[PDB]
DNA sequence: CGGCATACG
DNA sequence: CGTAT
DNA sequence: GCCG
């Protein structure tokens, strides 16, 4: 029997299941928009046991058995197996509320709130946005602004172009210091909407201040079109065959110590994370996130030299960052 | 029925 | 409120 | 929306 939890089990990049999992993950990201975070989670996870089946789900009674599929899941997918299509799901792609609110929360900047408010508000288009922007956070000026380039798909060229420039500025900023490919390029994508750094050094407390020093060296590059500590969401300035486009890019920086829980968090994917913790404290007890692993009876924090330990301490086979695509 | 991950800017 | 996996 |  598969296991309930997504972190008990491989979840590849490309899978047999492909149309099915994408319309429960509108369903899912629908949900989100209507402030359901409960029926979000569970198509997300409905979605994801699809993801990590061995072979096409070609009839209804391969459902059998198989968790977080109950009648409504279980319905898309009959739809979809018989008529090639699901009527909900349909419905939703065509609503003005699903364009709208997918289109707002897609700005950086924005969230199901601002989006929804908006909505509310009569607001439908990027350019009403832009006719009014005395109601827009400095953020929101910098995703609207940027918005088409941040739209277009990151390649892993640029990724190794990128992963370049922040090692100089690191290696300027704290020599010694290293610099991680995280997120969904570590999971193994070929295209994603962001590049993810990790930044560390390996004597502990030599990282204390590391951040704005690589900030300050790659502002001066003229590189960051946009930034605000040790998380820094920027858009960065990337070389094009002659010109160049915007770039969100996520740089985090952890101390040695804390390296295999920021590397695991920051590698996803993000319900794979979500189902981790979960599975960390609902099953084991202990509480996990990006800084550690607490055991709340003894009140230790677990020593990790690897994200290999930290799946040893929950119990869990090792997965490679190529199987966490939940 | 309560829970649904857990942080930082 | 936003951001991140 | 689903699980325990
Ligand atoms: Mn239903
Ligand atoms: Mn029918
Ligand atoms: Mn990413
Ligand atoms: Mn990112
Ligand atoms: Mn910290
Ligand atoms: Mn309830
Ligand atoms: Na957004």
């Amino acid at each position: 029997w598969m296991p309930a939890y997504a972190c008990q089990r491989p979840t590849p990049l490309t899978h047999h299941n492909t149309g099915l999992s994408e319309a429960l993950e509108i369903l899912a990201e629908a949900a989100g928009f209507e402030g359901s975070e409960g029926r979000l989670l569970t198509f997300c996870r409905a979605a994801s046991v699809l993801k990590a089946l061995p072979s096409p789900v070609t009839t209804l009674s391969q459902l059998q058995g198989l968790p977080h599929f109950g009648e409504h899941s279980s319905r898309v997918v009959q739809e979809l197996l018989e008529h090639g299509v699901c009527e909900e799901v349909e419905r939703v792609r065509r609503s003005e509320r699903y364009q709208t609110m997918k289109l707002f929360t897609q700005i950086f900047g924005v969230g199901v709130k601002t989006a929804d408010r908006w909505y509310r508000e009569g607001l439908r288009t990027l350019d009403d946005l832009r006719e009014q922007p005395q109601k827009l956070t400095q953020q929101q000026k910098a995703g609207l602004q940027h918005h088409q380039d941040l739209s277009t798909p990151v390649l892993r060229s640029d990724v190794d172009a990128l992963q370049q420039v922040v090692e100089e500025a690191v290696g300027q900023a704290l020599p010694g210091a290293t610099v991680t490919l995280t997120g969904g390029f570590r999971r193994g994508k070929l295209q994603g909407h962001d590049v993810d750094f990790l930044i560390t050094h390996p004597k502990e407390g030599q990282e204390a201040g590391l951040l704005p020093r690589v900030m300050c060296r790659l502002q001066d590059q003229g590189l960051i079109l946009y930034h605000q500590f040790e998380r820094s969401f920027c858009i960065f300035r990337l070389p094009q065959p002659g010109s160049w486009k915007a770039v969100r890019v996520d740089l985090v920086v952890a101390p040695v110590s804390q390296f295999p829980f920021a590397l695991l968090g920051w590698t996803g994917s993000k319900l794979f994370q979500r189902e981790l913790r979960r599975f960390s404290r609902k099953e084991k007890g202990l509480w996990l996130n990006s800084h550690g692993l607490f055991d709340p009876e003894q009140k230790t924090f677990f020593q990790a030299a690897s994200e290999e330990d930290i799946f040893r301490h929950l119990g869990l086979e090792y997965l490679p960052p190529e199987q966490r695509n939940a």
